[PDB]
């Protein structure tokens, strides 16, 4: 009979691969099975891999993700105890886009903008950063976009006044976690041929407003 396998090991290898390897018991083991489980999941629904050396790399795994993993032996007279557990997390990546742009336009030349925050974030999200220009007919842009910068990043609204009368403008929002900037989502708009509505703004400190003509 086989023993367990010793010195189990895991490690990141990306943001949706893990490598996990491990000693081969004494005798004639013919192959290894893994179970291995997302972290609040349980071993009874295990994913369950078999290798034919004492390693494995497990695939399609979700970023900034722990999980936990044990392995055993197989051999003629069938499959040995199990390796005690080791957990591992996988990397983080960059997050997914922000929430599609929503915009709440008051006036020919203010709007309040607001996103929702990204549908998988894969990671622990830090900042967003918006962008803004003028642009053509064709999304090409007339002179450079500008980037806002404000106190709370982490924020997911921010009000732009000063916008130029009847001229469509480009913006793009992005979020940032630990492995940095994620796309952009973008949208296209002219206040203009938007419904407007009015807004009240409470009147207290460091209000999230960008003046977009300076
Ligand atoms: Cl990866």
């Amino acid at each position: 009979d086989l023993g367990a396998p010793q010195n189990p090991n895991a490690k990141a290898a990306g943001s949706r691969k893990i490598h996990f390897n491990w000693l081969p018991p004494s005798g004639k083991p013919m192959g290894y099975r893994v179970k291995y489980w997302i972290q609040g999941d349980s071993e009874s629904e295990a994913h369950l891999l078999d290798s034919k050396v004492p390693s494995v790399e497990l695939t399609n795994l979700y970023p900034y993700c722990d999980y936990e993993m044990k392995v055993c032996a197989y051999g003629a007279q069938g499959e040995g105890p199990y390796s005690s557990l080791v957990s591992c997390r996988t990397h983080q990546e960059v997050p997914s886009e922000p929430g599609r742009l929503a915009f709440n336009v008051v006036s020919s030349t203010v709007t309040q903008l607001s996103w929702a925050e990204p549908a998988e974030t894969n990671g622990e999200i830090t900042a967003y950063e918006v962008c803004y220009g003028l642009v053509n007919d064709d999304n090409r842009p007339i002179g450079p976009m500008k980037k806002v910068l404000v106190d709370n990043p982490k924020n997911r609204m921010l009000l732009i006044e000063n916008l130029r009368e009847s001229q469509p403008y480009r913006y793009t929002v992005k979020a940032r976690n630990g492995a940095g900037w994620g796309p952009e989502r973008e949208a296209i708009i002219n206040l203009a041929t938007q419904p407007k509505r009015p807004m009240s703004i409470p009147i207290i400190p460091d209000i999230p407003i960008v003046d977009a003509q300076s």
